[PDB]
């Protein structure tokens, strides 16, 4: 085999659309002009970004929006199905920016999935936009809602799921179905919020698109990578939230499924999604980022890499001191802590002094400017060979990006996702994963097949002593045994019989 | 008010049977022991044994001769004449009757399994209650498995419900009929039922701790079995309750459960003391009136925390009576257990014994050098201590197995007496010493505290405290946006404040 999924979001700001040209990049860096009809056979899904949820709990453009520009760059969009029978159009709701706790329109999402009435509401308005535009499918991208507002989330991507479903049969869409989506925490923060009912909320998804990136940035204060596939050693460590998550297990199944402190990376979110029952692999959609992030005041003697730094965390940048080095985007953007890997690649080429250095255990590249103190985290061509083989190895349903106006000219970061997938001339059957820290916890919810003696009542174990007993091994915690695995708390569910 | 001071008395079956006032070979301990002086210093005495029978109703054992049994009931409840705060309660359970592989264990499961048994057993409680002038019900049931613990308690609700409807009927508003049951002292059988610990209790005028046998035989290493407080240079265990099905988080179970944690009569107390909804005033602190003997003791600390050859077995299984100068354990055919009264006989018979103190524990022990003999057991001494915690945690008072065992003068029940009332004694200078304190703490009994409250729009940074809805919260970690409760990233961590 089944082709991986290459999902690219493409984000274009509200003023971008209202000035839409194709030749001025001082106006739109990125147009859609930029994707030919080579590179939209490279894409299986672009995820329009991004509608909004309006006051009347409706799916809804920024009001500051041209409608007439907004449907032009969205038939841009479209017209490239025209090279690509397998390309959907999608539109995400939500983003950073209009969703998050103290978001610009956070009070709408919460609201709208509160009740039948406003859920059903608010899946039809998704529908008619949906049609209204072109668009071959709804994302949502809620960051992101928490304990008491799931429930309503669930609900809502239910609702919006059988209205999808009949959209399809209603214009005969059973070639190209209506899809549905959400994009969804890589890190275990915020995760933790919606973990434990993972398995009701892709349950009515296509697919979900982990957002495994933004693992490390400004805000934290040991420099790191922001998307590290596997975990370095000499690397910080964080307290592994989901331990705080409301599932009900036991001290001894929170510490075994959830290590702590862990190594932030790509493969604990990609395996923490897949040791919830319910959740399968070939739903999982892999993030990566087209972007890195820049510290300043880093030391010297390990790249850049784990060490202290004096960056500005706040949004917006305070200072006016755009100390990324050959960073013109970062001028016109107001912000050294964020470029493109457009305009990476070109600080390169700039000659300013930047090392590029590469992580072996990480599986991903850096640059270190020793002369200003500088260290940047960001992807490229050769870290996306190793999560490529990861996403065949897991079985994962594909790759995603954030996103897509941020490749260079050529397109090579979308043209390498595509090649590692689907070219019959590159072949990574000897590439090396390294020995890189991967994520061990195990869960009751993905327990290995395991082999032990029927349990024997009247019989004294404890420590370590494996058993099976109604379709499950298990193991003896402390004490002895006056019980029957399951009768107490005593014994540890370890393993399924077969 | 008051602490409560509650002795089970026990007096087998075959005793009751030839119960006589004038035999120390056939009763040990008869009725009369009981001399006005001591009745007054009681509270209340347990008698035990009842059971559960086959007809599913609380009954005497069938071996009972009823005559027999009465009139030894009855010498029991003319204490009352004595002492008119008195209560003379009957206990249901028990290890040999009650234990999961005991003689009569499927009864008390069957008892509680449907609302017409367990109304057809509550009213058996009562009617037993009634017939033979008892003035309440104590359940030692060792123990309801969890599945069998809704059972258990909506069974306790019944009871209380016809207590009450009876207390009324005679008239008992000076002396209300009570109900009370004895509960494990030791985190592993504690886990079955502690996350209902606050509906058990409820319909409750005490729960009796059990706060001994928390070392024995079947255990590794020799241990105290009634340390107050804990020794680092004791065995430690795992803190079962952990595990328990509580609904908590990660940092709320590691907060609340520490482990291993030294299993002490403290450790019990605080565990109970966690959970809301189990009032201070409520806990008894049971402690024991016999010591526990261990053979084959390496020296070195005493005997303490050594391996030993001891048989853990239920019924000792040899006629090698190796606890040198024990006659109850010739008489009784075990060496593994001796009375208090026995005890104190074994150390002014020179048998070889050195009465040492742990001054961690705050408990004494035997250690026979000479055959490799260790035996933990409690004294007045030990009861200072022990009275002291209970004044100082505001407990509802103390619970003693069991008054046969006390020595002919009854010092042991006449220390704990003196120690929450005599005038004249004053132990406002006793130093409770630095033996480990169980670090636990949990929603039940978080420390006063103070915080700004919570204001909603704002960010908080890792570490973060406010005050929210009567607790004060504090961030888990960093950049928090949400309010507690409805934020995982924050731990009710106090109160008011």
């Amino acid at each position: 085999s089944t082709r991986k999924a290459v999902i690219g979001y493409y984000f274009i700001p509200t003023n971008q659309i209202n000035n839409y040209t194709e030749t001025d990049t001082s106006v739109v860096p990125f147009p859609v002009s930029n994707i030919t009809p080579a590179k939209a056979k490279q894409l299986t899904h672009i995820n329009f970004s991004f509608l909004d949820i309006n006051s009347n709990l409706e799916c809804a453009w920024d009001p500051a929006t041209n409608d007439a520009k907004a449907r032009d760059v969205v038939n841009r969009l479209t017209a490239l199905k025209a090279h690509n029978p397998s390309l959907r159009i999608m539109f995400s709701i939500g983003g950073w920016y209009y969703s998050n706790d103290l978001g610009v329109s956070h009070a709408n999402y919460v609201n709208a999935v509160k009740t039948p009435a406003s859920r059903a509401k608010f899946a039809q308005s998704c529908v008619r936009i949906m049609k209204d535009y072109g668009f071959d499918g709804v994302d949502i991208n809620w960051e992101y809602p928490q304990a008491a507002e799931v429930d309503g989330f669930i609900a809502a991507l239910q609702e919006i799921r059988t209205l999808l479903n009949q959209q399809t049969i209603t214009d005969g869409r059973q070639a190209l179905p209506y899809q549905l989506t959400i994009a969804g925490a890589g890190g275990a923060f915020f995760l933790s919020r919606y973990y434990s009912k993972l398995a009701q909320i892709v349950a009515p998804l296509d697919y979900i698109n982990l957002m495994t990136y933004d693992l490390a940035g400004p805000w934290e204060k040991v420099t790191n990578h922001q998307a590290a596939l596997f975990g370095d050693a000499a690397g910080p460590t964080f307290y592994n939230a989901l331990r705080e998550a409301n599932l009900g297990w036991s001290w001894e199944e929170l510490t075994r499924a959830f290590p702590s402190p862990f190594s932030l990376t790509v493969d604990a979110a990609v395996q923490q999604h897949l040791m919830m029952e319910g959740v399968p692999s070939a739903k999982i959609v892999m993030g990566v980022p087209f972007y890195g992030r820049a510290f300043k005041g880093v030391s010297g003697g390990n790249g850049g890499q784990y060490s202290s730094h004096s960056t500005p965390g706040e949004d917006p940048y305070p200072s006016t001191d755009y100390w990324l080095v050959g960073c013109e985007e970062c001028v016109r953007d107001k912000d050294p802590r964020i470029a493109s890997y457009r305009q990476l690649e070109q600080m390169l080429q700039g000659n300013y002094g930047y090392q590029r250095l590469w992580n072996d255990k990480t599986k991903t590249p850096y640059l270190y400017h020793a002369q200003n103190g500088l260290f940047v985290t960001y992807d490229d061509a050769e870290s996306f060979k190793y999560k490529a083989k990861y996403i065949k190895q897991q079985q994962l349903g594909g790759v995603m990006f954030w996103h897509l106006g941020q490749d260079n000219r050529n397109g090579d970061l979308l043209a390498a996702l595509d090649r590692y997938f689907n070219a019959a001339d590159y072949d990574d059957s000897q590439l090396d994963m390294g020995t890189g820290l991967r994520y061990t916890g195990v869960g009751p919810g993905n327990l290995p097949i395991m082999t032990a003696p029927a349990y024997v009542p009247g019989t004294t174990y404890a420590q370590g002593a494996l058993v099976s007993y109604q379709g499950y091994v298990w193991q003896t915690k402390w004490g002895y045994i006056t019980s029957a695995p399951g009768s107490d708390s005593a014994w540890l569910k370890v393993g399924r019989v077969r």
